């Protein structure tokens, strides 16, 4: 006659930064309970070891199962081997990235629902080699080889757990209008969009293979998620 | 009648260990310069930022010019992210292959010679998803990519310069000796073949494409470096 469902739970790393903030509007509209471990914003300091990260992830939900572990951390900084600033740069955004992906994997792997879903982020120019992006790029790659590699042994994921990485071209976020405001925008992707996606896969459904790198494809202002 | 030479100088990463030594050794009986800035051992502390390796790389060589930047450095962990201690072996080898090899791009684009080479150590077991080795399929994986993202732009390496990654199989060494010590070695690469590899490429010669990743494939004894 009444049957009592359960709240399920994401853990949201990165949602101080555009995509995190559409992220977590999604998940509050589809009613999820949100652990955002970086919040009450910068909580968690940057310069936290990937084993005080796995620390301060596995704190933020303790005597919980989380359906979701999302990644959408990371900024974006330019630079080759040619500037002094690219040393900084690359440990940052290995930081944000990198660091917090192989944290974020172990909590999935110790803390995760069965057909839970962890979602990682990369980056469609990743694919490539970036000689004018070596820490972005690097990281990026890195996320992706990352994901793969999680999903290659399913043995220590829950049960019919997935492993995604999104790979974004273009996203239409302030930071993009502001520093090229007269470009077209039809292949800049919006938020809403990517954040809709993710609250889908992690509801259950339209999910590609474990280990998936997938792309985000707009043109003419219409987005398709590939593999 | 007479013509004056100049000394070669190469900047030697990752001396201490098993390749590192053997590699210090090929130079020296090439006579070259060695400026080994990782000894005199443990000279530059592993927690250090990129910031500050390419600082105690840039100070280490002050007043040469490097015709050859080697990193050998790196050490090996298991583990799955199952494994809480993932986080802490994976932070090491970011630290010792990824952290060294940028800061070594840095003081080899400024400081370095004129048909100068650039020699980072990847791992042919990288090239696919690495499940039981998280950390170290990561950390090879971003130094393959760092390796064809430094070489697709000339213009900020010295004339003529060459990048390349090194991805060994298998090395003969003390550890892998007492690891597996009822085992066939007739695909162990010998690790003075490797170091004469690497002197011979510093002295210029037999150089692959930049931005080569080089396996070394050992059979029956015999090793060669293969594109």
């Amino acid at each position: 006659l009444y049957f009592q469902g359960h709240m399920k739970n994401v853990l949201l790393i990165g949602a101080c930064g555009a995509l995190g903030r559409a992220v977590a509007n999604a998940f509050a509209k589809g009613k999820w309970s949100i652990i955002s471990v970086d919040q009450a914003c910068g909580a968690v300091n940057p310069a936290s070891s990937i084993e005080e990260l796995q620390q301060a992830y596995k704190s933020a939900v303790t005597g919980l199962k989380v359906d979701a572990v999302i990644n959408v951390a990371g900024g974006w900084a330019g630079g080759s081997v040619a500037d002094a600033r690219t040393a900084a740069s690359t440990e940052l955004m290995l930081r944000q990235s990198l660091f917090s992906s192989v944290a974020a994997a172990h909590v999935f792997s110790t803390q995760g629902e069965k057909d839970g879903l962890l979602l990682l982020t990369g980056a469609a120019a990743a694919l490539s080699p970036t000689p004018g992006m070596i820490g972005y790029g690097t990281a990026k790659s890195a996320v992706h080889f990352l994901c793969q590699s999680i999903a290659a042994d399913p043995s220590v994921l829950p049960t019919d757990a997935s492993v995604l990485a999104i790979l974004p071209t273009i996203l239409d976020t302030p930071g993009n209008r502001s520093a090229m405001p007269h470009a077209d925008r039809s292949t800049w992707t919006s938020l809403e969009d990517v954040a809709q996606q993710i609250v889908e896969w992690s509801n259950g459904s339209r999910r590609p293979a474990s280990g998936s790198l997938v792309k985000i494809v707009t043109e003419n202002s219409k987005t398709r998620f590939i593999v």
